[PDB]
């Protein structure tokens, strides 16, 4: 994330703190996901990034920590 500024990163962050917890609980299926990316990915088009489903089509697993959703859930600048 080292070509991202500050603004991106917290974002970016919050996201996947926030994807964890919800996580915690419960499994989200693969058509929740994509809502997800479109949800979050408008938001991140304000700040001049996207995130990237690198698993694209598929469910995201309860207990799945952050250092796992980080490599699966990718930041890129626009």
């Amino acid at each position: 994330t080292f070509k991202m500024n500050t603004a991106q990163k917290a974002h970016y962050e919050k996201f996947i703190n926030a994807l964890e917890n919800e996580l915690k609980t419960r499994h989200i299926p693969a058509g929740a996901v994509i809502d997800m990316l479109a949800e979050i990915n408008t938001e991140a088009l304000a700040l001049d990034y996207q995130i990237v489903d690198k698993k694209p089509g598929t469910s995201i697993a309860q207990g799945t920590k952050a250092a796992a959703l980080r490599k699966r859930f990718i930041p890129k600048k626009i």
